[PDB]
């Protein structure tokens, strides 16, 4: 079992900075499986608070594959709903099982990340805090109580509540069970979360890193749609950096690299599917001045 | 079949008018948006959601609308105006109401295109100075745009928002200038003026595709009036045309008609309202004539005093 | 056999008195409209649906009906306030009634002429303060407008819908206006544009819908006077044959005539509240005529206005 | 044939009060049998808009006995249905002619009253009951001329209480003066069509209940509050006999509270609550109400053994 | 087999305390009401009822034992809830009445119904929102007359009770002449519930009108010891199962009533008074070995001595 | 078998610090409550009570231990997020119970609710609170789960921070706060905000002593579970003795007053005390560390390693 400084070590490869949150998720991981591990003699669930694209979901992830332990993903708003009949709770459970081979050991042992939590709160999200609390809560048959819950959220109204209460990365830092209840989430649910880590920093290394890391990347996205066509999508390591230098100098953040790439894939795309080559190649030339086109192999 | 962005803004070419770039823009977004539908599979894509800036009357409702009929698919309008917490609980409205012209269908209704118009007015500024209200539709109107008893997801249906953003000029330019038109600023366009305009961060990083509109010219009214395929002279003709009559509109009427509506300031809007009663006593004593052909001149636009050609 | 719009106007001019404009519109509205319903092909045309625009007692009603009376052809109307979810199910009501009067023929039903009255009073607006029940039903009807167990289609049948719109003529003038007023509010009126609609309250789809556009006038007292005379069922035609099946002759003064002209200019209800003005005046007269046995009664100014003198009895 | 002023004056001794509306009917009636006579060289119906017991019912057979003409009554909620099969309007149609020895002339002379007009105006929730807009419908095609006989020679009166009515007239602008302002549009936009109000041009109005009428509406119904009562006691073997004056008194106390129709009955039961009580404990052959244990209470009801 | 009006009355005896007039009262309009449902035939009275009593009187209570002594299904709901979205919140009141009634469509028409706190939606500048209260007086009284559940409310019996603070008032000002309480509420007349906020035509709804009287501070004790299920019998039982006999000296009996006075709860502050009394007790009672525990007046108003106890 | 009050009491202090007499009272309701359930029979107290204390003085957690004490369903509702449509999510509380009851009706009424916040919706918006003190009214009597409330134990709690005064106002005479909630009355609920049907139904009344910072270090140690028991329990499954110094841990309770959590904020204020130490924990070999008042107030001085 990987000490907890060994899982920050693991955890600075794939994220830039926030070194507080790594040593507040790796003592939390830690002790989980190390509690699970000899038996128990039980909840180290933690609350991811940052903004978006601060690296919540990437670190999540690693998380899983550094412990080689079944990983899943999902949103507090398409959970909303729950499903017009049923709960769409325990459709997690068994995207989690089938990932795990539906091996009940392996699978209790799996981290699920909860994305948008700071969203339910006020199908009502006051409603949706109970149908991913019955989820928390233990219940072929598999208990929740041994798998290790991540909900990850930007709470953006949450400064203003713990300013009030008494710059917005230090305010962070003071945050408590009650602020979190006097800005929607119900006390039984924080109490389902003892551990709280925070986030306040993206730097040009990370805005990169974010291209092309998390296995949700836009890189992989694009790929993935460009291969649809039967083409293949190479990103020169320099149009990611240049790439990044835009969203920099925008002040857009993680959300503003969309809106980057896509307009600089606009015409490519726009054109492509009348045409048959092997695959494109993106050169920073294309970013970061736009005016050559990307690279056509027949 | 889908048809390619290339069909797409063909067709719209015939529905409208100018506009080249900003529907090459929708032309791809909303190929790849039904693309991304049809071999919709897991594993990371898009929302292709759209942002349409340009003057009043430029084309942006038309656009949307055209680009709906051009994919045979159910189309909604909705007005940010009307928005800005009973009102979270009318923003649902907009829903129930594609899946009434959607004949209850909820795949169809994934399928449906929504125009919000007015974006621009919701966003929370000092310039033109309720701003709670306001910011509370936009992120009202965000939970919509990500996609959550219908029971319909309205992560597939795809959002087309509108705004004139006459302030957006002035930012956009305070920030592109070097030490000491707007079509070319409008393109400089980047979502930190949309920042400063008072739109939240959040909600402009779910309309990735930015789409802008440049002010219809005098002359581009003229071809309103002839090219597109339900022009205003081909829907007349075609009504003299079942009179056994041949019309004929003279290009000094034409342009007799887009100077009138200038005047007026009503852009296209005030083209039909203007024809219409130019030909308002011709069409009166059509059916009681005998003749080959009218031909409308100047002089019974401008003057409205002279009668048409017989 | 369809009429021309000259002929359609003229024979309006029969059952109206004054919105010449108004009818020359109608006329051509109308006659494309079913000019194009039998010599219909496809292909783009024109819904020549209308939208009438007038005060109170204007004709907007008048002219409608007549219309269908003109053209042989169903008719049925309809409130757009006792329209203002369960309702949704009421506008197709609209429907089964011109079913109804149409011996239940579906092509005749297509046919048919639909009015709804004040529309202006379900535009949601700031103006005179329910809103999202107003707009569904603009939206409601709308799906009517377009065309969709009476398998009628509604896309044939021609839609007239009038309103008074008290508050169109001030934002008209708010726009036409030019630097620091026009003479007549009529002058104004003929000046609309959608906009103008879309301000009031209107949706644009809805608008949209309603390419055509009348405007009628407020009725002139010397107009209102000529209601009361020429029409070939007159009021006073009305009255006389009346009082004439009572072996007397009822005169109506010219001073008369236009007092009762007066008093419905000052309650703005046009020529629709002539009746009204005109029974009152003679309700005593009527009560106590058949116990009489005289040879002429005289409604003199004193009659109307005062409403306190009683009609000159001659014998 | 009557004068207005004969009318009229035939009318105040039914009914009490309500001067206007005996104007508006004294007038629309003679005008309407004068259309008639002489040939016609023709709608001068009437609506009638009253609370329930203001005497509506009463005025319309006193219209037609006055004239000596067939009359004939019919409610717009019995005739909601129409009957499962067929038009249960013209079913009024041959009772006007039963009590008219089917004499084509004299029915068509005849004078038709149909209560509770403001009921068929109106979610359907698949409802059995037939629409009452429908109903309009129905009704409708009766006042509209058709062994044969048209009906557009009888004159029509429709009378209705329109609770909702005064609102209506309210916002488009106490409630007695309102109901005099009412105009079609007040009726369209409460329910009925405008075609079924163009064929009723005129509209007489009742501000107040009349007591004629209340007495009559105590004993005359067919489930009139007497006759009710009585079929209660008879269950008990027992007889319950209305003294007239006992009924009169009853008119008074509802009156005098400005109740209604529908007030009789709260009157009624506090009269015989005691009786129906400690009756079933006895017994005697009939009980009778004298208008001491109404407009006073003072007495106990006389037992009969 | 339907019990006459002397039999209601008798076993409301059992449940109720005083209220004699008021119960022969629903006796007579309960009996005619079901009388008049078994019997139904063409050519009758809704004997809907107004209940009108001062607070914790026994309104509620009369309505439940009602329901019970005819085994029909009941429902409680309050006008102030109901005070245009409501009018689809009034047919609840429906749908509850069938969940209790096994969803059965006419034993549903043999319910009963209890609205409280009518007095407190009538529109009258006493007490001063009106047009909302109004609106609920009338769309009740849709319900009243009666109308996808397709059961109809004309079956039904309402009774709407409310104390009317300001009723007793404008009766006095009616009655009045030259220059007990319930002598007044004797005088009642449907203007005066008009005059009050009430709306003729809601009035004419609820032609049966019966008063209560407010429970005598005397009559406190006999509600502590004579009802079937009264506390002293509640709690006797609870240490009786416990092999202890509990007494409760009369002394004991008007000390609890006094406390209960002194705090205007009336008979509603009776429980909370008595629990805190054996609370103590109550506690190390499973715990000893004794025969009996006796209540004394110093146990109750002192709170300080400890309950006697037998062993 | 049911646990004597004396039973449940003891049961209570090993929980909970202080409170003797709200957990006597506590202790008799509860035992009553469910001694009526098991030998329910006709012709009885409905054992409802009130808690009535100041914020994070232990009115959750007694309710929360009682469920846990009785192996019982237990769920908790907020009156402030009920204050016409909340009648319908009134019963959300209901369905929830169900939830954690494995869907069993019959033990769902065994279950306990404990409603917090209860003196804010108290009237003194006004209607809507008011609707919700009698719509939930409604469920405190007992009524498609089919479930009867009349079996569950309802416990609302509440601050009443206006109480404390109202009561004075009143047991004055002529010319601590503890001593004030203990003459707390029905009539003072009354004026407070709160309805006379509905104090009527909560007939059991408990009060909790307001915090004191020198109970928040027993806080820390007594308990069975105290914070300071569970983390030398998580050192001690490393090899390692964890020793809190006295010095240490009323720096903590003194930390946790200057932000006015009380004792809700003592975790926080440990975990992160520890943080670091638990970061490089599992890379030492160490024989036990040392916690002094440096390493929680300062934060800055690294614990005491023993080798």
């Amino acid at each position: 079992l990987p000490t907890p400084h060994e899982i920050r070590n693991h955890l600075d490869d794939y994220v830039i900075g926030q070194e507080q949150a790594k040593k507040v998720l790796a003592v939390a991981v830690y002790n989980h499986y190390k509690r699970l591990r000899n038996g128990d003699t039980g909840k180290s669930n933690i609350l991811l608070i940052g903004p978006t694209g601060s690296g919540k979901t990437l670190l999540a992830e690693t998380l899983a594959r550094l412990l080689d332990v079944p990983f899943t993903m999902a949103d507090a708003t398409t959970l909303t709903e729950a499903g017009y009949v049923g709960e769409d709770v325990e459709n997690i459970i068994q995207k989690l099982l089938q990932k795990c081979d539906y091996d009940v050991q392996k699978a209790q042992r799996g981290i699920v990340y909860i994305d948008e939590i700071d969203k339910i709160s006020r199908v009502s999200g006051e409603g949706v805090q109970q149908a991913l609390l019955k989820l928390i809560e233990g219940t072929l048959q598999v208990d929740t109580s041994k798998i290790l819950f991540i909900c990850g959220g930007a709470f953006a109204g949450l400064d203003k509540v713990i300013s009030h209460r008494v710059s917005e990365g230090e305010l962070l830092a003071q945050v408590e069970p009650e602020d979190l209840i006097k800005f929607g989430l119900i006390p039984e649910f924080i109490g389902r979360l003892p551990v709280v880590a925070t986030l306040n920093e993206l730097s040009e290394e990370a805005l990169i890193q974010i291209l092309k890391e998390p296995k949700n990347a836009l890189t992989k996205q694009y790929q993935a749609l460009f291969n649809l066509e039967g083409v293949d999508l190479e990103f020169r390591d320099e149009a990611l950096d240049a790439i990044a230098k835009k969203a920099m100098a925008r002040k857009t953040g993680a959300r503003g690299l969309r809106s980057i790439v896509e307009a600089a894939l606009l015409d490519t795309m726009y054109d492509l599917p009348s045409m048959e080559d092997v695959e494109k190649v993106v050169i920073d030339e294309s970013v970061i001045d736009g005016q050559s086109e990307p690279l056509l192999i027949y």
